[PDB]
Formats: C-alpha cells, sequence, structure tokens
C-alpha cells in the first residue's frame, strides 16, 4: 500500500475514486496545494489528502493558514516545498523557513521535495546543504524525490544512490515518470515492484493522476518534458495503461 495520486489544481472534471478498487495499493493522493483536492464528487475517493505547502506562502496556500487547515482536514501526512532546489530557494533559507512554519505541525512530515539534478547545489546535494543548514532542529520523518529520465535502471540506480547518499531516511517519492518518447507503461510496470520490494520507500505518486486533455490544457511544459505516455487517466476519465497498473 504505497502508491499514491499527484492530483493538479484542474482536475475537477475526474473522479480520484477510478483508480480506488478497494484492495489498497493506492492509499494516497496530495494536490500540491494545503486546500482540499478538487475532483467531480468533491471527495478523495476512499485516499487519504496529504497537505502540501509547496511555496513558502501562497494566494491558494497561505502559510498562515497551514496549521488551521491541518488541524481542520485531519491530515497524518504533511510535505513541504516543491523543488525549492531550482526554484531559487537556499538551503539556509528552506531550513528556517521549514523550522517556523513545518515544524510545528505535530504529524508525519517530509522535507522538500528536490529534482533529481546532479549539479552541484540542486537535488540531492542541495539536500545535504539543507540538513547541514537545519543544524539538527528541522523535525522531519521523509526526504522527498522527484526523478525524470530515460531508463528503468537509472530510476534504480538514482534511488540506490539516495539511500547510499542518506541511509537512515525514509523516502517518499512525490514525482517520477520518464522524459517524453519512452516507454512509460513499461518503466512503472518495472518500478511498482522495484519500489514496493524496499523498505525504506514509504510513497510513490507517479507523474500524473489525469488525462492528456487536462495536462495539454493546464500544464503545457510538463507535456513538452514528459508527454503525456504516464496520465493515470484516458480522455474518457478511466485508467490508461499506466492507471491499470496502479491496482
Ligand atoms: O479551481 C481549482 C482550485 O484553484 C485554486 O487556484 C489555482 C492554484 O492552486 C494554481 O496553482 C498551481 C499549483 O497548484 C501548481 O503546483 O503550480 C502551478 C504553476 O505555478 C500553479 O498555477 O493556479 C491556478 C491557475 O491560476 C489557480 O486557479 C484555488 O486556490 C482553489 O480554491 C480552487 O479549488
Ligand atoms: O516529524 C518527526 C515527528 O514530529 C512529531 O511532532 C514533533 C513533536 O513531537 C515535537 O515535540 O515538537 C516538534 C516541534 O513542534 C514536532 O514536530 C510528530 O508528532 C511525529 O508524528 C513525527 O514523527
Ligand atoms: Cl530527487
Amino acid at each position: 500500500g504505497k502508491r499514491g495520486l499527484a492530483w493538479p489544481w484542474y482536475n475537477s472534471p475526474l473522479d480520484p475514486g477510478v483508480l480506488n478498487n478497494g484492495d489498497g495499493e493506492v492509499v494516497a493522493i496530495y494536490d500540491w496545494e494545503t486546500y482540499a483536492p478538487p475532483t467531480s464528487t468533491g471527495g478523495t475517493g476512499g485516499l487519504g489528502f496529504i497537505g502540501m505547502q509547496g511555496t513558502m506562502d501562497s494566494d491558494s496556500s497561505p502559510v498562515a493558514q497551514l496549521a488551521t487547515r491541518q488541524a481542520q482536514q485531519g491530515w497524518a501526512t504533511v510535505f513541504s516545498l516543491n523543488e525549492p532546489d531550482i526554484n531559487g530557494i537556499t538551503p539556509a533559507e528552506a531550513a528556517s523557513w521549514y523550522i517556523e512554519w513545518v515544524n510545528p505541525l505535530a504529524i508525519k512530515k517530509a522535507l522538500p521535495a528536490v529534482t533529481s539534478s546532479t549539479t552541484s547545489g540542486q537535488g540531492l546535494s542541495w539536500l545535504s546543504e539543507m540538513i547541514s543548514a537545519c543544524a539538527g532542529a528541522c523535525y522531519f520523518d521523509y526526504i522527498n524525490l522527484h526523478w525524470y529520465g530515460t531508463s528503468f535502471a537509472e530510476f534504480q540506480a538514482y534511488i540506490e544512490q539516495a539511500h547510499n547518499q542518506f541511509p537512515s531516511y525514509t523516502i517518499v517519492i512525490s514525482e517520477f515518470a520518464l522524459t517524453n518518447g519512452g516507454n512509460q507503461v513499461a518503466f512503472f510496470e518495472s518500478a511498482f515492484p522495484f519500489l514496493d520490494g524496499l523498505s525504506y520507500v514509504l510513497l510513490y505518486f507517479p507523474f500524473v493522476a489525469t488525462s492528456p486533455a487536462l495536462l495539454q490544457a493546464n500544464d503545457p511544459g510538463a507535456v513538452t518534458t514528459v508527454g503525456t505516455g504516464s496520465c493515470l487517466y484516458t480522455n474518457a476519465g478511466g485508467p490508461s495503461s499506466v492507471g491499470n497498473l496502479m491496482y
């Protein structure tokens, strides 16, 4: 029971309960925000919502309301900043903000989702720098990885590399897929049993729990970089070839 729906803001036309068949492989949903998932039903299809303060403060996710939203919605887990390593946030800045605003939530917490960049001061390098800046004063349960690349072998080596750099830590993968042009179905088919087998991986969320039509209209940048082959829904709102693996 490690799988989750990476559920975008534009997903009002779709029903998260489509990818929940009661077998209990799919357990979680997050929407990059602290507001409840926008859905066709207005519910989360029996999945546990994970609030996310994905920027330091926004109109959609006001950090002044993070603690009140958490208490009001009953989250068991919270995610923090989305890809600060490429969004202009220094490790020291992230550590200070995380201690002020995320530390106080007395639930399960993940450090910010970092990219798979190999550039010094991005990706896992940035993450190490933030753990240094934290100076033992950050409270967290999880490190949170994104990965986009061209093969299962590369993905497997990256997760192994993160584990070798952070051997004590538990990992959440809040976004992952191949870049455009690969065989997304074969990748996820290999990745799900690999991740299900790792004791130090708690949750994974394929990019992305939407349809090709919604991804094209609302996130043309993701279509450029990933394509529409990892969408868990068809335009008809049913499970795609990738969605079918989630069950
Ligand atoms: O109508 C659905 C929902 O819309 C919310 O406002 C949204 C923002 O949440 C959205 O924010 C995007 C992030 O979720 C994503 O990670 O990054 C992108 C790109 O930077 C953001 O745009 O932006 C849209 C587009 O303007 C807004 O309409 C409301 O806050 C919410 O109450 C409402 O249910
Ligand atoms: O994220 C690690 C653990 O955080 C816990 O809450 C912390 C409190 O126990 C501690 O006393 O204070 C800090 C600062 O507010 C809290 O973050 C959670 O209760 C645990 O579930 C979590 O594993
Ligand atoms: Cl990563």
